[PDB]
């Protein structure tokens, strides 16, 4: 028993990181079949960085200009593509250790494992969640960009985010690994507005189902309540509205505890309107919202 | 921003194997042709009430040790009891081997645990050795053998392999040598773990996180001493402090201009007045989990 934020297993990603440089600039790479994909802002100074014309900056380099360190060995770049915001370096030597893996764009709320990396070697792993305003709340100093994030179904790895930028407000944006954006964000320093974050109410839940699970049920109340009703609650305290969706991918954890999804709901808003009265729910004083339905489900069948 | 991170698990997860033993199946891990698993292993359910582990394990020859390693299996050519660990010694070496020592860490250090089922890696994630010996993991019913480490870098220092859950729900293990963490042994009775306590250091450390990341809000215009910190520390339920625990914490005294006995006199006023509904790096309560080698590690980027 017990219940934890649980990173996915590194080691097929730790095999695809490498070192990239151009010019003063160094940062992560992902190595996958002949391919190096990294943040375009490799290119940019400090300078440029301001008011990037990435075109123009590009135009200024040839393959020569980058270099991208595995380990001690180097390889030879032998192609240059600009894809969105990610740079595509074509290579001459196909990664040995290229895992079996796919690009996906994820939605908001879902999570992921971050492998953290400086100068293309692994610093640490943790788990974290796409924000419903589309950024995270990683661990990210300066060398850290082009750092990915991952999920593992088995065996196939599903990269999902590289990161690119730290907000002036500390908060991290990137994108997926076809180098578009999560939320409104560019790959500029200036001032850029985060919208409102909420909590991603279907993870809520299946946390606390998770927390049944484990044993914790004081929260377990008298009550019930509406869709309409919940959600009338979940707007004043900036929660997700929850959907019909939301309850058809509970219904697994409804049929294992025997607990309603709307009874599950009822709970969750006597803890908006109450408070936890000095209480935790899974050693945690405030409510989770880093674990999907399917992280739950996941952790406790032991996939 | 600040983050509980654990270390990269692609060394350990080379280690890892699946062990079989008649009915059980547990994890093993790896190294230079031995393999070390939980010697509980051999026990039925019956056997785990009340294990006799010299009779049982007299009855158990070589061929009766199920190795595998991926699709692999290996050949079992020797088989020995250390404490509470079998070590099994296999025909070949794991080519994967890392640098590595066997390390019997301390109350209040942290490690990252690789969860693992069947002899496949499923999670990482990062915990403390609480000052009663018992860790608060996630570990379902094949998780045994999974182990815990640090890497420094290059080599991985083992300091834990799991091998009981508690009845309250905690976990207990080893040391790779097979000594128990704290009181327990591998029987499935009525165990007392001791009163757990808060790590102060470590609070003390994570606060200082708290700083560097922007978070000061219960900075107060306070000091003491560090016997009168530890009065306030013992009625609470936290670890004494010592001048030891001061001079780990002076780098990090050093990088926020907050001596370490103002930063004590902070924590007194958050344990006598509670955190009044606010939060410090997204945490309601007081973090204990972050060592101040993990803080300056995690802001300094190793």
């Amino acid at each position: 028993s017990g219940f934890r934020k649980m990173a996915f297993p590194s080691g097929k990603v730790e095999g695809c990181m490498v070192q990239v440089t151009c010019g003063t600039t160094t940062l992560n790479g992902l190595w996958l079949d002949d391919v190096v994909y990294c943040p375009r802002h490799v290119i940019c100074t400090s300078e440029d960085m301001l008011n990037p014309n990435y075109e123009d900056l590009l135009i200024r380099k040839s393959n020569h200009n980058f270099l991208v360190q595995a380990g001690n060995v180097q390889l030879r770049v032998i192609g240059h593509s600009m894809q969105n915001c990610v740079l595509k370096l074509k290579v001459d030597t196909a990664n040995p250790k290229t895992p079996k893996y796919k690009f996906v764009r994820i939605q908001p709320g879902q999570t992921f494992s971050v492998l953290a990396c400086y100068n293309g070697s692994p610093s640490g792993v943790y788990q974290c969640a796409m924000r419903p305003n589309f950024t995270i709340k990683g661990s990210f100093l300066n060398g850290s960009c082009g750092s990915v994030g991952f999920n593992i179904d088995y065996d196939c790895v599903s990269f999902c985010y590289m990161h690119h930028m730290e907000l002036p407000t500390g908060v991290h944006a990137g994108t997926d690994l076809e180098g578009n954006f999560y939320g409104p964000f560019v790959d500029r320093q200036t001032a850029q507005a985060a919208g409102t974050d909420t909590t991603i109410t279907v993870n809520v839940l299946a946390w606390l189902y998770a927390a049944v699970i484990n044993g914790d049920r004081w929260f377990l109340n008298r009550f019930t309540t509406t869709l309409n009703d919940f959600n009338l609650v979940a707007m004043k305290y900036n929660y997700e509205p929850l959907t019909q969706d939301h309850v058809d991918i509970l219904g697994p954890l409804s049929a294992q505890t025997g607990i309603a999804v709307l009874d599950m709901c009822a709970s969750l808003k006597e803890l908006l309107q109450n408070g936890m009265n000095g209480r935790t729910i899974l050693g945690s004083a405030l409510l989770e919202d880093e674990f999907t339905p399917f992280d739950v489900v996941a952790q406790c069948a032991a996939a």
